[PDB]
């Protein structure tokens, strides 16, 4: 047996890519995309049809250029989601424009708009996760969306404060990063070598997992962003893990059974009072890694969004 | 003539220390303190009377230990402020517990408490600045305090978003940092040498000064936190500058007249709509330096507060 097969006994495998080739190859349950993966998957010549469809559709919905750019970029992300749903039985994650990350109202609106486009294609809400950055504003947006039947993937989750706040908001799923946590520690300490169990991204997810299970929270824990297979194996037992094709390949090519690493066998414990905004802000900003990486991840995703819109604008 | 004397033609000189010796020596207009300067000034044997007075007074106001700790640490800061006001004609800046930095209500309450203690000593509000970190919550706290006749010093000002928000809130004074901005650039780029005019902290304050004057804002601009006299000289013309004794000494010992560097000679311009919380959050987090340093400065001031309270708790 190979390690990818063995992992699937303990963990729901999810493919982190916009490339349908990977869906066929690894047959994941869910898939995740983001603005940069959409931007990358756009250059694939076989996807040119999806870009043209998106641009054409946008011109049929309105006559204003600015609106056509937005409509086309949204429809493109959706169009790619639709191709992926042909090949996976579970969820597709589609990311909202990260420029809205500190705007609750705008994020709710944008989530609803992407859902409308999916619904217009005949896809139900139970096949979709809307990905938002887990700022306070994003978490509050997600809380509201869930009440309206729109399930959310709360991403760029770095601090325990973010983890706690997401759970208390009843979000469908969280995407705690692993690899970008490792990146920080390598950039800000002189320890650049870590055993898998002491990888700080692995430690973060394990602690979050424990807290979620021990309090009986339903939010799906999905580790994301990996630098190596060691990190992935150390989180075997995590509800889901979203993994890039390069690392799915490495697992598939690695022989041997693996053991479950993440479990909670105790009973559910009473929950505390909800963390307030002020408490969340204090506790998030206690974590210098999380401070840096949440803001940084948002900046980079917004740049990817802008580049996507540039590409679409040239075709109109 | 010396450079300290020459600077005073263009800029109001302020002493950044809790040490009364410096007030006598340099005869500044205002003084600034903070938890660490209070903690430092506590070890000075000649201040032991101020610590004992604070502890004694606290035991007379109440019988609860926890409240005595808070009362004593507040009274100590106030007691030091009072000794300084004997030797300066202008303002004393006293910093609120930085653990409150993301809590508007608590910060307002704390500001009012420190003002009460000063008022109880016979000091008017026009001699005092309450120093709060310029988070959104701190700015909103300051807006309200100003309306109630309590003047504020908005500190740890790093991003343009913080500057704009403070001006629009009508705060009495801002303390844009200079040296800590330089710190970040040195640590996060491979340029560790900067000409005074290209020092990123100097550039920051100069841009803020321009924006404030050009829009006729009354908020006092007071550069703070300096690594060298080059930075200070490059901001000659800034409304005020708060300077550590070490650097005041260097200026006093430096011979020669200096030129004014910071001026605005144009007419006042129309102001934009107020920045919203969401816009502020977006724009502040676009500035990786400011993201890091605002949170870091708050963490360190809170640690200094805790150490001060430890020291006070041992004496009760
Ligand atoms: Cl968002
Ligand atoms: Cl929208
Ligand atoms: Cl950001
Ligand atoms: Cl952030």
């Amino acid at each position: 047996t190979d390690k990818l097969t063995s992992l699937r006994q303990y963990t729901t495998v999810v493919a982190d890519t916009g490339d349908i080739a990977a869906m066929k190859l690894y047959q994941p349950q869910d898939a995740t995309t983001n603005p940069s993966l959409i931007l990358n998957a756009a250059q694939i010549p076989e996807y040119r049809k999806l870009i043209d469809d998106a641009v054409a559709w946008a011109k049929q919905q309105s006559n204003d250029r600015a609106q056509q750019i937005v409509d086309a970029t949204d429809k493109l992300a959706v169009n790619i989601g639709l191709e992926i749903l042909k090949l996976v039985p579970g969820r597709i994650s589609t990311q909202v424009d990260a420029r809205l990350s500190y705007d609750t109202e705008a994020s709710i609106a944008k989530a609803k708009r992407l859902i409308k486009l999916y619904n217009d294609a005949g896809i139900s809400n139970d096949r979709i996760l809307i990905k938002l950055a887990s700022t306070w504003q994003g978490i509050r947006a997600a809380e509201q969306l869930e009440k309206e039947g729109i399930n959310c993937n709360l991403t760029l989750l770095f601090s325990f404060a973010q983890a706690r706040a997401c759970a208390e908001a009843g979000v469908f799923l969280i995407s705690p990063y692993v690899g970008r946590i490792l990146d920080w520690y390598k950039a800000n300490t002189d320890k650049k070598e870590y055993a898998p169990a002491e990888d700080p991204g692995v430690v973060s997810v394990s602690e979050i997992y424990q807290y979620y299970k021990e309090h009986g929270y339903e939010t799906v824990v999905m580790g994301a962003s990996f630098r190596n297979i060691g990190e992935i194996l150390e989180l075997a037992g995590c509800d889901r893990l979203t993994i890039a094709p390069t690392l799915l390949k490495e697992l598939a090519e690695s022989e041997g059974a693996i053991e479950r690493k993440l479990s909670y066998t105790g009973e559910v414990k009473a929950r505390p009072a909800r963390i307030t905004e002020s408490e969340f802000l204090w506790q998030h900003n206690q974590d210098p890694m999380a401070v840096d990486k949440l803001a940084e991840g948002i900046r980079k995703f917004a740049i990817d969004q802008e580049k996507l819109e540039k590409m679409i604008g040239d075709l109109l």
